C-alpha cells in the first residue's frame, strides 16, 4: 500500500544495491525497515509499479515482507521488513568459522520454503542468488527481490549473453532459449545450496561466462562442498538435471531437506 514518507524516518546508510540505495529506518514507529530507492533510469516504471501491487499480496514468513511504496515522487520506494544481517552472500563469508553443518542446512530449508511457496503461486524468482537472500537478526534466512528482472531496461542484464546476466546460476534451458520455469528456479536453487555449503566462494569462479555456458551444456557440475555430506551434496545435485522436468520440485526437495534433518539428530 502507498506510504506517506511523514510516516518514515532515515536512520541509517546500509549501501548500493542492485536496485539503488538503501537505508535503515522505522515504518509507523514500530516497523524496522529497508527503504530502496529504485535508481532512476533503471526500471520500466509504471510496469514495475503496477506489478508491485501483485508482488503485496505475497506473504510468506521466509519471504522479506513487503510494507508498501512511495511511488507518487521519484525516486520510488520501497519499503521491506528490516534483515539485520544483510545479504546472505556476505553474512557466510564473514562468519565462516561459526557454522555447524546443520545451522547450513538450515538455511537451506529456509530458502526452499520460501521457494515452496512461490511455487505454489506460479510465481517465478528468475535470478536466485546467495546475493538476493537476505538474514535477519535471529539467523534466519528469506528469499528477496523475487520477478525482479523482468523490469530491467537494461539488455546486458536480460539477455541470455549480456555481460551481466547470471549465467553461473542459470540452467541449460535458460541460457539456449530463454525458457524461465519453476524447474529454472531449481537449478539456481541448487546453485545456492552450493553457495550456502561453500561458505560464499563463487561457484565456477575461474570460468568465464561463456566457458561455464558450454561446460554446464556438457555436464559439468559443481563440486561437492566439503562441509556438505554426500546426502547434502544429492539434493543439490538433483536440482541440476539437464532435463527440466527430470528436476524435483521445491516441495519434492523440501522434504528431502528434511529428511537430512531428521537424519543429522
Ligand atoms: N531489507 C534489507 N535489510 C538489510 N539490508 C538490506 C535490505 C535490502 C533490500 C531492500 C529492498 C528490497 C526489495 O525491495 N525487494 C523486493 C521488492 C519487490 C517490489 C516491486 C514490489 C519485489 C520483490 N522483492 C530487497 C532488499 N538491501 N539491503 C542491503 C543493500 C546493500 C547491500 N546489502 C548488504 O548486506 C551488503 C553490506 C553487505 C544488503
Amino acid at each position: 500500500m502507498e506510504i506517506d514518507p511523514k510516516d518514515l524516518t532515515f536512520l541509517k546508510e546500509l549501501g548500493t544495491g542492485q536496485f539503488g540505495v538503501v537505508k535503515y529506518g522505522k515504518w509507523r514507529g514500530q516497523y524496522d525497515v529497508a527503504i530502496r530507492m529504485i535508481r532512476e533510469g533503471s526500471m520500466s516504471e509504471d510496469e514495475f509499479i503496477e506489478e508491485a501491487k501483485v508482488m503485496m499480496n505475497l506473504s510468506h514468513e521466509k519471504l522479506v515482507q513487503l510494507y508498501g511504496v512511495c511511488t507518487k515522487q521519484r525516486p520510488i520506494f520501497i519499503i521491506t521488513e528490516y534483515m539485520a544481517n544483510g545479504c546472505l552472500l556476505n553474512y557466510l563469508r564473514e562468519m565462516r568459522h561459526r557454522f555447524q553443518t546443520q545451522q547450513l542446512l538450515e538455511m537451506c530449508k529456509d530458502v526452499c520454503e520460501a521457494m515452496e511457496y512461490l511455487e505454489s503461486k506460479q510465481f517465478l524468482h528468475r535470478d536466485l542468488a546467495a546475493r538476493n537472500c537476505l538474514v535477519n537478526d535471529q539467523g534466519v534466512v528469506k528469499v528477496s527481490d523475487f520477478g525482479m528482472t523482468r523490469y530491467v531496461l537494461d539488455d546486458e542484464y536480460t539477455s541470455s549473453t549480456g555481460s551481466k546476466f547470471p549465467v553461473k546460476w542459470a540452467s541449460p534451458e535458460v541460457l539456449m532459449y530463454s525458457k524461465f520455469s519453476s524447474k529454472s528456479d531449481i537449478w539456481a536453487f541448487g546453485v545456492l545450496m552450493w553457495e550456502i555449503y561453500s561458505l560464499g566462494k563463487m561457484p565456477y569462479e575461474r570460468f568465464t561466462n561463456s566457458e561455464t555456458a558450454e561446460h554446464i551444456a556438457q555436464g559439468l557440475r559443481l563440486p561437492r562442498p566439503h562441509l556438505a555430506s554426500e546426502r547434502v551434496y544429492t539434493i543439490m545435485y538433483s536440482c541440476w538435471h539437464e532435463k527440466a522436468d527430470e528436476r524435483p520440485s521445491f516441495k519434492i526437495l523440501l522434504s528431502n531437506i528434511l529428511d537430512v534433518m531428521d537424519e543429522e539428530s
